[PDB]
């Protein structure tokens, strides 16, 4: 029916909330999945998809293996775009901010409730780094397996998070005749400047 | 079943083909739809949604509004990346490379096979900016529509194109256990260096 300033909440968590309740509901494929973009030194972006664990005002969660690429560029350039590609559902969630890195009891805590098979995976990859062959990964897994005999599966010290601040966030709905609604609420100090952008 | 080593071609675009017929073949939405990153003066990387248009050894071009925040930044940054979320498919292609300006042969070629709608939408909107109202959009369309008259609809001077070269294409399949395969191209001088990353 159309995207109008007037039908806008005032936190924009809101209307993420509601537009991922509805993206659920329409079953897109992960609808948490979002592309996060980093900055490696040369100034070159770089993109993967992750998954959104949890999110509130003070930001948005992912799990990742702290020596990836993404880990290392973070540790340079704090600075990430965080992107939901719902345009099956022609719209679109951008959001601006810093990564933090969460803390030991944060990662315990959503660790211990993956799947075993997860977590003993995630004692086997050297997430990012060249590997010569894939049953380097193979052999691992199976060998952990057996090793732990799954007694509790350890967090790995390799093993963590990033909370994403919101310092901007973009709402996309499409339009027709390429005239797409668009708003971008702006952190002012705690509180939040609406725009609406030029398609 | 699979992404071994053995079976890859020599050239990425051959696989990306391959990739891109099948998505179509599954009718994802927007098959051709990518993410793609850009990065502004302070290091802050920024993304949306756009679609590839063409592709060749030359690299992928996608068309946009050259007073929009893409183009500023691509004018300071032209490092970009570009990722395409066919995660559905349980895969991903993500490409690395130095984003030029196209032409005004090649696009106003372009320009003149798009509907005349949206042809007359392109004129409306100054892409990025701040707008007061969506009205403004709405009102210079039809006062558009008719000045026009249809006559050719001619090619906005702020539109226009870019093609992205292809320095690295990654190549990620969905594997059990979090085990995915993962395979690096990246440009030798002419020639491709393949390498397998760890998931
Ligand atoms: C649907 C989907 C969900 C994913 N979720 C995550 C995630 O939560 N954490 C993670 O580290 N990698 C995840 N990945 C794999 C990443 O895209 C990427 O390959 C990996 O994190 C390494 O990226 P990097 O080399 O840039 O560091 C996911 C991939 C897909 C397609
Ligand atoms: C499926 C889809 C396809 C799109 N294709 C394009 C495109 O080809 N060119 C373009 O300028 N914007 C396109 N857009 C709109 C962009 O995502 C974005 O809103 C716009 O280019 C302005 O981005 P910027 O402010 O970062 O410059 C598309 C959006 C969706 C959801
Ligand atoms: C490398 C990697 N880590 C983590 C995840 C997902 O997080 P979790 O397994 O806790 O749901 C994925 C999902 O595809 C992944 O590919
Ligand atoms: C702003 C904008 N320009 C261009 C396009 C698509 O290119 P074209 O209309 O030539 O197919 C889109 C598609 O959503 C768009 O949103």
């Amino acid at each position: 029916g159309g995207l109008r300033r007037r039908d806008l909440p005032a936190d924009p968590l809101t209307l993420f909330e509601r537009w991922l309740s509805q993206a659920c509901e329409a079953k897109l494929a992960d609808p948490t999945a979002m592309v996060v973009a980093t900055v490696d030194e040369h100034g070159q972006p770089y993109q993967r998809i992750v998954l959104l664990k949890h999110y509130d005002e003070k930001g948005m969660v992912f799990y990742t293996n702290l020596g990836s690429r993404k880990a290392h560029q973070i540790e340079n350039n704090p600075r990430v775009s965080l992107l939901f590609p719902w345009h099956t559902l022609e719209r679109q969630v951008m959001v601006i901010g810093k990564a933090e890195r969460l803390s030991t009891l944060e990662v315990m805590k959503y660790f211990h409730s993956r799947p075993r098979d997860s977590q003993i995976g995630a004692w086997v990859s050297k997430q990012s780094s060249r590997i010569s062959a894939r049953g380097i990964l193979e052999s691992k897994f199976l060998e952990l397996k057996q090793k732990f005999q799954q007694g509790e599966v350890p967090l790995p010290s390799f093993w963590g998070g990033f909370r994403v601040s919101l310092e901007q966030i973009e709402f996309w709905q499409g339009g027709e005749h390429r005239l797409h609604d668009r708003f971008l609420y702006q952190r002012e100090n705690d509180a939040w400047k609406i725009d609406r952008l030029a398609p």
